[PDB]
């Protein structure tokens, strides 16, 4: 139950036999497969597949594999990958001033729940340098001028890209990114919004949620694409409140609300179980 | 720019002091009149009200939240002026200020899931308390416990011999004058003179939705029934094991895809969560006890 897979995340264009031809491929070489998951979304005629492979007993290393898949994958066309469940994914963690976020994140990493290696944590606030150190993690001031936002922009893209970063997560940071981030990082800049969208963007959702009576509010997990709040989401959620509950009771409702969803959304990428396609995602659970 | 100005108003208003006066009695058609009427004529405005009739048991309860500043008298003077009226109609009462911190003392045992989200809580201002020390069965938490400048106390237990750690537990809870006792997923055995002196004040999690799934390894309970939602149940600790009054309870949703592994990390979720909001309840004083059973007024 603790063993080492590498997984095999395909999304191509619909085919008959692609089942077939990557089952013949995986069973010949002894892919003892541990979980297998399928969608076809008939509409835009798109098939989505993964599948977590033991990887003692099949013949190949990483690359070994993705070599000897390269003529399936070329033959249908795939968006495909591989991936070693060993091999930690590097995140960036990115947060303002509101803790809750990134401390139910820290805290997850630090018991071996979320299994990652946390690069470094930026910030543009010195709030929560205290609470990073305490775990031996990089954190970074780069406090951003909002009359010049260039230097903030090149220190934070920067940053990322001296700790390699494999997923960037916003863990409620409140500034712009830099343009050109969400550009290089397609689909590897993951946000927690806080309400349910597309209901509430702009500012202040809870005070919005709360002007229009609504007997539900949530947040969204959700990849950051270039136009504001549209990204693909990757999960949901909500909490109930009433008319009792004022502003800062909900506010506080949704703190626990955006930690649950970001966990879950951060997880789901990390385990490789989240595809985009059409600005929306399969999230093979 | 309305989204704005109400978020003003909204911190205009904020954290302005309350006395709680809570009550439990037999019903009676005049106790509304008569404590309205008290609290009427030494001006008290009241800003929160929650009655509740158990008509079964012939029972009332009530919780109202007085701005402490409108009254005449501090919250020993409101105990001495009510006292009449608490006699006149056999009433189990309480009055409480909202600027006196309890004192809660926590335990745990080797998970840190529970403990964790209540400290965070507790720092970042949210869980309006002090927590007076950690007692703990082992040395694990320590680090994350100093941390935060909070007392933590390791008494290990001896298995053969449990008394030992028993007394020291109790003097523990004594010297810091503890006011709750949280039990956040701490697995040993509690000094049984414990639930009996903080009647009501011993705050339990339970890692299944009670009264489900009992004893020993309660996810790998769900797993074998195949039930497809587990949960978490927050509860008073009694004498008698699992039966003490619930608090709040709640669930998420599993299936065939989670193994034993998964079920018991939602697990996690559900139970800090749950316990959460069952000890703010309680701090808030929210939580009454009546024939086994809560009334908690939101």
């Amino acid at each position: 139950q603790g063993m080492r897979t590498f997984r095999l995340v395909i999304a191509c264009p619909d085919r008959v036999g692609i089942v077939a031809k990557v089952s013949n491929f995986l069973a010949s070489h002894n892919g003892w497969i541990t979980e297998a998951s399928h969608h076809s979304d008939n509409l835009s005629g798109w098939f989505f597949m993964r599948h977590e492979i033991r990887a003692d007993t099949l013949p190949f290393d990483l690359d070994g594999f993705r070599e000897a898949f390269t003529p399936i994958a070329e033959e249908f066309s795939m968006d495909w990958r591989i991936t070693d469940s060993a091999q930690k994914k590097r995140v960036v963690l990115m947060a303002s001033r509101e803790s809750h976020c990134l401390a139910d994140l820290l805290h997850r990493w630090h018991s071996d729940e979320l299994d990652c290696d946390i690069a470094c944590v930026i910030s543009n606030h010195q709030d929560l340098r205290s609470m990073v150190e305490w775990h031996d993690i990089p954190y970074y001031h780069v406090p951003v001028d909002p009359k010049d936002k260039e230097p903030a922009f090149a220190e934070v893209s920067r940053l990322v890209g001296h700790h390699q970063a494999d997923v960037v997560v916003l863990a409620r940071y409140m500034q712009i990114l830099p343009p050109q981030l969400c550009r290089e990082y397609a689909h590897q800049v993951i946000n927690i919004h806080h309400s349910f969208l597309p209901s509430f963007v702009g500012a202040k959702p809870y005070h919005q949620a709360s002007l229009r009576g609504v007997k539900l509010i949530g947040a969204t997990c959700h990849y950051v694409t270039e136009e504001l709040d549209a990204g693909p989401i990757i999960e949901q959620d909500v909490v109930r409140v009433s008319h009792r509950d004022s502003i800062e009771n909900m506010v506080r409702f949704g703190r626990d609300v955006e930690k649950m969803v970001l966990a879950r959304g951060l997880r789901a990428h990390l385990e490789d179980r989240v595809l985009v396609h059409d600005n929306k995602t399969v999230v093979f659970d």
